[PDB]
């Protein structure tokens, strides 16, 4: 069995739940399941990297290309001013989330195209992950360590750059085989310089949209009906509209940002809501009574 | 300029190359290509494993578990009979490997079947395998790693047991992203209990095949015109066809048993020959260069 009552990892007051008999059930038949039915959904940027460390503000993917030595001071400023402009919709009260889609096409494009503008080559990409700030969550070890060792699935679906993910995570040490990475990758050029990037845009509200076009990978794993669901945003609660067959599924959110903001919908939505944590022993502790 | 006289690894006992000149404009095409243009395929059985060790020839991805603990000494005396039989002819110089053929089949149809007679249960293999006395050839850990930090793709081809085979590697920590194991994966029942095989048998004389049915794969690398193919057999020589376009390829090939028999039939084959060898430092060697 399982109690959250008794689990010292949702005792910190960091640690928000809704319905705690939902969360300790699910978890339960989690174990019923152990690893043949598990597969993980997660997202990338402020859920498996860090949102501040030492006080400090981290890097997002996309960040360490934009704090790289290839990139123009005037690019970051427009780039800032992309942001500026743009976070305001994302975060606008009243428009629905639909009523944003084009905008997120616009914001990407136009912050992407600032960095297909800065000739960026694929060579340095590995040199700039190599120094760059980004952090993996606390735990990132324990993580990565337990999936690979059970054969745990692991869907990253991210709107950051996959080619950037595929380097820090490689540098981590835990781009293991059973890790699959969904996300923005690049469309380079000749000289091995980037040029554009690859499909469709896939950014913070789509996840439905990108989420089906991989149903194909969902079906084949149609043991693993067991599934925990890692995101910081609401967009990411579309993250698994194409698994298979589900059984169990636990949604487990970061609310790293405006606090104050959305705690009441963190807690309606995902049933485990980590406010301002950059640790990951919690979920880490659900695969240990799992695995 | 690529010159064999110089690089030590060629200077070993184990190195019978006929033409090393052709050898040496090859490597050099490799190290024209660069990363981005380098792709691996290997066999796995005593290519990427011993052939031998403290004097007991070791085990292949089968030879885990016929000897497994889950196996009779009778299921094993009609396993190990059943190699006793077949494999006078998997070597019969008279037959030729068009003949040859039908019999693997049965081998095979008659080895998986008897294992699948012991109920194998899919969660034990972590154990059965933790135990064995598998052995990875020596310089591994270099070998998957300078690759999987180059994100250089390898394509292990084997027609050993799928599972058994992603548990060794797995076991030995360098089952990274990079690799895409195919082989003969086994398939479990209600509680996870072998009954039968996934797709169709790979075995030692028909990679062609399944190098064809893998295009999804190697499309998707038709860029990677370079190839390095390493092999225990004549047979692995086909696991190359699924590639598109090749601009550079170079094959490497182990002899490690009926060394004075087979010697010559693989000089005239395999670019570079390792006779009776554990290593893969003169392949480690390549990539140091190459990389």
């Amino acid at each position: 069995a399982v109690h959250l009552k008794m689990m010292p990892e949702f005792q910190k007051s960091s640690v928000r739940i809704k319905n705690p008999t939902r969360v300790e059930e699910i978890i339960c038949g989690l174990i019923k399941g152990g690893a043949a039915k598990l597969q993980i959904i997660t997202d990338f940027d402020m859920t498996l990297s860090r949102f501040s460390y030492n006080g400090k503000r981290c890097p997002t993917c996309h960040n360490i290309i934009d704090n790289c030595k290839l990139v123009t001071d005037e690019c970051r400023r427009k780039l800032l001013q992309l942001k500026e402009q743009y976070y305001a919709i994302e975060v606008d009260p009243v428009l629905t989330v639909e009523e944003k889609f084009p905008y997120m096409v616009e914001w990407y494009t136009k912050s992407h195209g600032l960095l297909i503008e800065q000739g960026i080559p694929k060579a340095k990409l590995k040199e700039i992950v190599a120094d760059s700030d980004v952090m993996l969550k606390e735990g990132y070890e324990n993580f990565f360590g337990k999936l690979q060792q059970h054969g745990i699935p692991v869907f990253i679906f991210s709107a950051g750059i996959g080619d950037v993910l595929e380097e820090v995570i490689r540098q981590a040490g835990v781009y293991h085989s059973n890790v699959k990475v969904v996300s923005n990758f690049m469309d380079f050029d000749e000289n091995g310089v980037l040029k554009g990037f690859k499909g469709e845009l896939i950014h913070v509200f789509n996840k439905h949209d990108g989420a089906l076009k991989n149903t194909d990978y969902f079906s084949q794993l149609k043991d693993n009906s067991n599934i925990i669901l890692l995101g910081d945003s609401q967009g990411d609660l579309r993250m698994a509209d194409g698994v298979a067959n589900v059984e169990h599924i636990l949604k487990i959110g970061y609310l790293n940002d405006r606090v104050d903001e959305l705690l009441e919908k963190y807690m309606d939505s995902y049933d485990i809501v980590l406010v301002k944590e950059e640790s990951l022993e919690v979920v880490n502790s659900i695969l240990q009574k799992t695995l």
